[PDB]
Parts: C-alpha cells; structure tokens; sequence
C-alpha cells in the first residue's frame, strides 16, 4: 500500500480535494460534489451490497449491472393493485433480507460521546494556535498568564460543547417512538416483531385502542382517524379511508404517516384493519425533516463575508508592529536569544483567546430571548437572516384571518320580502328554517367532539339546541363533493307529517327549487356576497307524507352567511410593516375576491393605492390587465402565474416587484415564488400555518410556524402563539443580535489593540507588562465585560433603518481608528507626564525584561489601561436605533461599577504585593491620573455621538434598481 503519508501528515483541512489525492486511487471511493468526502461499503449478507451512507440514505450503487442508486423510490412506479396484492405477510426469511437494503427503520442520531466530541471541537487552527501560546509564554517561568488562556479557552470549548449537546439532545428527543408492533406474518401469524425490524413490503395491523404510528403505511383496507398535529400542525381528525384498486405524494387520505396518532382505527368490512408499509427511518416524512435539520441548506447571511482582508489587516499589525519590536530591542543591546520570544510574544496578544467564547455566548442569550416570548429556534445561526428581511410572505386562512369559517347570520325569507340579516342566529323563533340549520350535518356524536364537515359544526353552536325536539331519522343523500349537496329528513313529537331539509350553493338549489318560490332579486342577493369574500350557502324545505324526491319542487326558505373575519392582531402588525418599510405579500391559495377584500381589511392594500388584477390566458396571448376601482399593486392568480414564468420570462421582475395578492396559489407554486424572489436578491421572510407550506418555509429565509409546541415541520421557528404578532418579534430581535455581533467584535478588536499598544510602548525602555497583570486584564477586565454585554435585548419599536449588515465597512474602520487614537495620546500623555515628575526615577534597565522590575513606567501604563477597558466597552455598546440602552442591563452596570472601583482603590489608596506595581506614588500626582482618565471617558462618548452623525458625499440589490425604474415611469400602461 504504502499508504503511511500519516508519517507526512504528522508534520501539520484548507484543500481537501488535493489532501485525497494523497490516500488512495470500484471499491471505498465517492466524489460526492460537496466536499467529496464519503466512504463507506459493507459487502455482508452473501451479496455484493453496496452500503454507503451520504446524508443518511443507503444507495445501493458500487456498479450499474446489479447496482442502482436511490434506496429511497426504488420501488415508486408501483401500481395500487400490487399493494393489495401484499395484504400477506412477507416470508420470515425473506424478513431478514429486506433488512440489508433498507434501513433498520430507525431515524438515529449518534451519541457523540465527551472523548470524541472534544477531539472535533479543539481541532482546528484557532485553538491550536493557543495551544502554541501556552507553550510560548511558559518559557518565560511558571506565568499566570500561561494559565488564563488555558482557562478562557477552556470557556471557549466548553460553551461550544454546551450548544451541541443541547441541539442533539433536542433532535433525539422528537425522533423517539419505541414501541412494540404486531404485524402479520406469511401464514396466519401476529409475532408482534420490534418496530426497528420492519421493512417495505410488510404488512402491519393497527390497534384499536392507542399507539401512534409505526411507519407510514398506505391504508390498504380499512378506516382510520388520526391525529396529524406531529406532521403539520393541523391538529383536526382527518378520517383516512381504505386506497381503492387501479402515488404516494398524491394519496394523502390513504397513508398514515410516522409521528401522526391514530385514534379510532375501526374495521367495519372484516375483523380488524390492515396496512402495507411503505418507506423507513431516514426516508419517511418526519424523517425527511429531521435530515433536513441536521444537514441544513448554507445560510445567506456571510456574516466577515470579505475573509481577507481582516486577516491581510492582521498581517499589517503583525508585521509592521513585529518589526518595530525587532528595530528598537536590537538597539536595546539583547543577546538575541530572546528577541524572537519577545516578538512571537507581542503577536499572541493581537489574537483574543475570548473571541469564540464571546461570539458563541452572543447567540445563546439570543435563544433565551426568544423562548421567553414563544418563540423557539433551533438553527443558532438563523436568527442574523430576521434582522436582514425586506420582504415578508403570508398565507391566509389560520395565518393573519381566523381557522375555519365563522357564521354571521341568518338571511331569511318569508314570502319573498327579503327581511334582512339579523347579527345573531339565536334570536329567530322555531319554524321550518330554524329546525333546518341543526341536523343537517354530516357529524358523529362520538368522544364529546363533533368531528366531521369543519363548516357545519360551527352552526351547531350558533344557535345550540340539544344534540343526540328533532331526532335524526335518515340521512336521505351524503354530502359528496359531485352533487354539492346532502337531504337530510327529520321527525319531531307534535308532528302531522316529516320534513326534508337540504342545504347546498345558493345558484345550483334555487335552480331545482319552486321557480315562484325564489325571487326576482336572487342574482344580485348572490352578487352582494360574493364580493365581499362572504361564503353563502341555501336551504330548502318540503313535506313528506328512497329515490331522488327528498330533492325536488324545493321551497327558498333564507340564506346562512359565512365569513372568515380578521385576527385582532392581524390590522396592527401589517401596518406596522408598512410603516417600517419592509414590503409584505399575500400568499393564499384561496378564492381572488376574497383574497382582495381582505387585504383591503388587514392593510397590504391600504386605501388610495390602487391595484390592477392581471388575469393572463392559457393561450400566449397578452396579459390583458383589467383593473379595479374602489404606490402602485398588482393581484395576481394561480394559473395566471404560471403564465408568466413559462411565456414571459423578460415580463417576470416587473410583477413581482410590485405584486401583493397572489391568489389561488398551488402548494408547489408557494415555493418557486420564494425562490424566485430571491433571485431578485430580496431576503424573503414566510409566515405560515399549515401543509400547504411545507415547501415554501423551507425555502424562505426566515420560515416562521404558527400554533404548536415544539415541533419540526418549520424552518425553524415555530412559534406558539397563534398570530402574526411573532413576525416583528423576529424583526426585532434579529437586529438587536445581529449588531450585538458587531458590537462584541470591535471590542475585541479594540482591546486586543490596546493591550498590542501597551506591551509596544513598554517594550522600548524594556519595561514588560507584568505578570499577574496580563492576567488580570484579560481575564477580569475583558471577560467579564465581554460575556455580560450581550445581554441588553430588543427594543419596543421597529424603525425604518436596518443594520448595516457588513462588518469591514467604512464608518467601523475610521471608528476603530480614532478611538485608538485617543487611546494612543492618553499612553503617552501619561508617559511623558511621569517624566517631567521631581519624584521620578528611571528603571534598571539593564537586568531583563520580566525579572525585576516593579518600576514607575508601568504603573502608569497599567493604570490607564484598565481604564481604556472599561470605558471602551461602554463606548462599543450602544443602543439607541436598535438594541436597547445599556443602563437596563443591571448584571452588566454592576460590573462596571465594581470593576471601576477596584481599579480607582488600586490607584488611590493592596494588591501592590501581587501586580508588581510601584509601592506609593507619594504625592498628589494620583488626583490627576483620574483626570485625563476623565477625559478619556468624556473624549470616547463625545467622539461616537459625532461620528455615527456622519454623511459621506459620494440600489445594491436587483430589486431596489427596478423600483427606481418603477418609480421613474410605473410599468403597467
């Protein structure tokens, strides 16, 4: 082999790709086009069995002969006769040979234990580069420094092993579903197998008491209710009917996915009921989300997006200050044995070792702000993209209007006089109508919960009368999708003879009704609600002293209205976007005229903008444009969009730029508008409740999940307070976080160059910085200011400014560089102030370094650097746009004050054993070294209260160029 290049490798992953070339060469070998890194084969079971595991699935491929790749949809064209041509089971041993292909049909995460996650987490160049830093300042004996960067990077681990083994501990948790199953077997068996041993081309038997749900089974006979809040949220009972003989993604209503709870599960043809299953552990959906978690899409947020030139900066003050260092200790007379240490010295101190612990520990608190509001995030680094979102899209029903359907009233008619709405049902007296709108209903009075149609069991308690004066005698026609309708005939006790009561579409029953019956005014009664977005349906009546004269000469007895009406917090959040500039679409997949006269309500279209309504044709013809009277938007349409995209692609940012209303929107149109959009390089937010957004909320950026507890079918941040009011919550916390970011990084950066600046005016005249002092900076001074100040929190009130969203940009370089040089004239304004002292001698600069030397040159140096620390922090942390003032934070005001006052005592009135200081500056020298302190606490807040007013006289984003264009002429004729 000689494949030793570990020999090689011991010397030392930037290039990957040429480190494989090193390794090896049909066997062990995958280039998988990300990274290329995956290699893997078991060869067992007497076969060829290829067995590599890319992101959790099989992929059965080491030749094309006997090989084919896709373990997942191996077995898709299937027909729906051959599942019901499995209802016996598979042989038992034929049992354990399904096992090799598929998986063991369990979604598993591994344990990562402490040995092995320690090892993943300290390899890698920036601790190992600390790690040398150890080892460097330990040839200058037994330092206290050498030991806080072993204990601060011992923070900086183990805050990183916290965050994995919490995010870990959540995606075990969720995937959890031990339980014994009973199957059939290939002869008239139950054997109730573990649920970690079944494969496709099972059958399975479910209970009919409780249990959840294996796998997901296609409903192969029988009739099951399940619960499917675990999947979707849409916590119904949705009945699942038996899969009829001639499609998976199709037949939703005849699968019974894992994580959902069946609960009733009745057999009704025979002595129980029977599935066949279909996918396993990593295949499934809930195990299709669950690795869609733990191999994320790559965040748009670069976050130090330039990646050179921080470190090409770095370089420069390495280097032209390392070379300072070597040009003035070589005219100091050094023996050279030490230079080099001097100056591999001076560049451990422009490296921080607290920066990941300070970065790491910014997202934490981030987390804990939002589950105290309800918000819960699982991906950390997701929570920067809310601070960055100039658009946001909505779905409509359960999202910003209410659930289900919502009556208003009853719209009767006596002798065709149109006696008008009345605002509630409970008050018309009994009669033919009033007896009507309660049994007919296609429910079941079953476990205290009337579950069945979601429309008409909102009318029972409209009025409430008992349930299970009127019995229900026969249901004379279901309620089918065909025919529209459903006749239900009811008897009473006082009766002379049964009525039969029928409820269906006002247009299509008054058309079978008595034509001197229904009035004249029937169309526009009709026309009066449906275009208002009201949701009317008919009812009719007639006496009976079997075939179809239950529906037939029908007497128009009144109208029952439905309406979808606003949440309450629906009105104030859209205007609260509108106010703040960030743009806001509708995304519904209902009706058009409802979808206008709501966003006409909650406020996409506010009143004196007008929108026009596209309406393209099938045919390549043109877009036609009608418009609508009653900026500038556009209401678009389900079959309309697909129009443009395919015939009109040069058509196609000009509509979605100023589109608002997109109605009657596919399911699997909802998630090309999103990636459309971001081909305009908006920053999509998506507000959504449901299935139909399954694939649009992984697509957003930001993909926000209404009305559960802690679930996964989000991107991630399923909320749990069932309205819209989550959405500025997301707003507002991704800036207070993503400036907070900045704010932690040009801190470090100014600490680590004024301590560069301290140890540079200290190693001229051989004056180092002591011993316990390194320490007490870094530790006290710089962690606890630095672990603390990312606490402070949102603020109360959106704004039209967003975050700047670049890190090296112009107003933080000139920022850093004039307070560094403030910070540079106070060193050496208090230098050469000691210096003109009567009082003052010089050091015995002729010993060494480190040694013996508690002098007056850095006593000096050492007080108003503490100083520089504190008031730098404080300066850095500002909150007025977006954060929050810093006086609210109280466990970040107590450092600061107690911080301040140890280091005013070490200055006035010890720690003078420990520190090395000089023993008594004697005379009332001390009084002014808190003066040009002062002044550099008034000189810092009075020179970022006048740069940040700074406007430089001199539409990055595709989308904003073509609004200017908009703006300059509107593109709609």
């Amino acid at each position: 082999i000689p494949l030793l290049l570990f020999r090689w490798k011991p010397l030392w992953g930037e290039g990957s790709l040429e480190p494989s070339p090193q390794s090896q060469a049909g066997a062990w070998k995958d280039t998988a086009q990300l990274h290329k890194s995956e290699e893997a084969v078991s060869v067992g079971q007497k076969r060829v069995l290829r067995y590599y595991l890319f992101q959790g699935q099989r992929y059965i491929w080491i030749e094309t002969q006997q090989a084919f790749y896709q373990v997942s949809l191996l077995d898709h064209g299937r027909s729906c006769d051959d599942v019901h041509r499995s209802r016996h089971g598979l042989s038992l041993q034929d049992q354990m040979v399904r096992k090799a292909i598929y998986g063991p049909n369990v979604i598993s995460i591994p344990v990562k234990s402490y040995p092995q996650l320690l090892v993943d987490e300290a390899l890698n160049p920036y601790y190992g580069f600390q790690a040398f830093s150890i080892a460097l300042w330990l040839a200058d004996h037994y330092y206290w420094y050498a030991l806080c960067i072993f204990l601060i990077s011992s923070i900086s681990i183990c805050l990183s092993l916290y965050k994995t083994r919490k995010q870990s501990q959540t995606l075990r948790d969720m995937v959890k579903l031990s339980m014994r199953v009973c199957v059939c077997r290939p002869g008239g068996e139950e054997e109730w197998v573990d649920s970690s041993e079944l494969v496709p081309g099972d059958c399975l038997v479910l209970p009919q008491e409780g249990g959840l749900m294996p796998c997901d089974a296609a409903l192969v006979a029988g009739e099951c209710m399940v619960n499917e809040s675990s999947l979707t949220g849409e916590s119904i009972p949705v009945l699942k009917t038996a899969l009829p003989e001639g499609c998976a993604e199709t037949h939703r209503r005849h699968t019974l996915f894992c994580g959902t709870l069946i609960l009733q599960a009745r057999a009704y043809v025979g002595p129980h009921v029977l599935a066949v299953v279909t996918r396993t552990g990593f295949c499934t959906a809930k195990g299709g989300l669950v690795s869609s978690i733990l191999h994320p899409r790559p965040i748009n947020f670069k976050f130090y997006k330039h990646s050179m030139k921080f470190v090409a900066a770095l370089s420069v003050l390495a280097l032209l200050g390392t070379i300072y260092s070597i040009f003035i200790l070589y005219r100091n007379r050094v023996p050279l044995n030490e230079i080099v240490i001097r100056a591999l010295d001076l560049v451990t101190v422009v490296v921080p070792p607290a920066l990941p612990a300070a970065m790491t520990v910014c997202t934490l608190y981030a987390q804990s702000r939002l589950r105290r509001q309800g918000i819960f995030c699982i991906h950390p680094l997701r929570i920067n993209l809310g601070g960055k979102l100039q658009l946001v899209c909505f779905d409509k029903t359960g999202t910003l209007t209410e659930d289900g359907l919502d009556v208003m009233g009853v719209v009767p008619l006596k002798g065709q006089a149109f006696l008008p709405l009345v605002p509630e049902p409970r008050r018309l007296p009994v009669g033919p109508l009033l007896r009507a709108l309660a049994t007919c209903h296609a429910l079941s009075r079953l476990q205290d919960t009337p579950v069945g149609d979601p429309m008409d069991l909102k009318m029972v308690e409209s009025t409430g009368p008992q349930l299970q004066v009127p019995v229900s005698v026969l249901h004379r026609f279901p309620f089918s999708s065909a025919l529209q309708r459903m006749s239900v005939v009811v008897a009473w006790p006082g009766a002379t003879q049964p009525e039969a009561y029928v409820k269906g579409s006002p247009e299509l029953v008054a058309g079978l009704c008595n034509p001197e019956t229904v009035p004249t005014d029937f169309a526009q009664m009709l026309q009066s609600y449906t275009a208002a977005g009201y949701r009317v349906v008919a009812l009719a009546s007639k006496p009976l002293p079997t075939r179809d004269t239950v529906e037939g000469d029908l007497s128009l007895l009144g109208l029952l209205v439905m309406r979808n009406l606003l949440k309450p917090q629906t009105t104030p959040v859209i205007q609260a976007l509108r106010r703040t500039r960030i743009r806001a679409v509708m995304v519904t997949g209902d009706n058009l005229q409802t979808a206008v006269t709501v966003a006409r309500g909650c406020g996409m279209v506010a009143p004196q903008e007008h929108l026009i309504i596209v309406h393209a044709t099938g045919q390549p013809a043109s877009l036609e444009f009608l418009p609508m009277e009653s900026s500038r938007h556009l209401a678009l349409s389900g079959p309309t969009f697909g129009i443009i995209v395919k015939h009109f692609p040069k058509l196609l940012p000009k509509v979605l730029v100023q589109g608002t209303v997109f109605a009657r929107m596919a399911p699997e149109q909802k998630t090309e508008l999103v990636c459309e959009l971001q081909k305009l390089q908006y920053c999509v937010g998506m507000c959504g409740d449901g299935a139909n957004d399954c694939g649009a909320l992984k697509a957003a950026d930001v993909g926000i999940s209404l009305s559960q507890a802690e679930a996964s079918v989000v991107s991630p941040f399923t909320s749990s307070m069932a309205s819209i009011e989550c959405v500025p919550m997301v707003i507002r916390e991704g800036r207070c976080s993503l400036d907070t970011s900045f704010s932690v990084f040009k801190y470090m950066a100014l600490y680590s160059l004024t301590q560069f600046i301290s140890v540079l005016i200290l190693y001229t005249i051989n004056t180092n910085l002591g011993d316990l002092q390194f320490l007490a900076i870094d530790l006290v001074i710089t962690t606890t200011v630095a672990v603390l100040m990312s606490r402070t929190g949102p603020a109360l009130v959106l704004g039209r400014v967003r975050p700047p969203g670049a890190l090296l940009s112009v107003p933080v370089l000139s920022s850093l560089l004039l307070q560094m040089v403030l910070v540079t004239g106070v060193q050496l304004g208090g230098y050469f102030l000691t210096l003109a002292q009567p009082w003052f001698v010089p050091l015995n600069r002729t010993v060494a370094a480190p040694d013996n030397l508690p002098n007056y040159e850095n006593t000096v140096v050492f007080s108003l650097s503490s100083f520089q620390y504190l008031i730098l922090a404080a300066a850095v942390s500002k909150g007025a746009p977006f954060r929050r003032p810093l006086y609210t934070n109280v466990p970040f005001l107590v450092a600061l004050a107690l911080l301040s006052s140890v280091l005013v005592g070490l200055v006035l009135v010890l720690l003078q054993g420990p520190l090395a200081l000089r023993n008594i500056t004697d005379t009332g020298f001390k009084l002014l070294l808190l003066g040009l302190v002062t002044l550099n606490f008034v000189g810092a807040f009075m020179l970022e209260s006048v740069l940040d007013q700074c406007l430089p006289a001199c539409s990055k984003k595709r989308f904003k160029q073509l609004e200017r264009e908009l703006a300059e002429q509107p593109w709609p004729p």
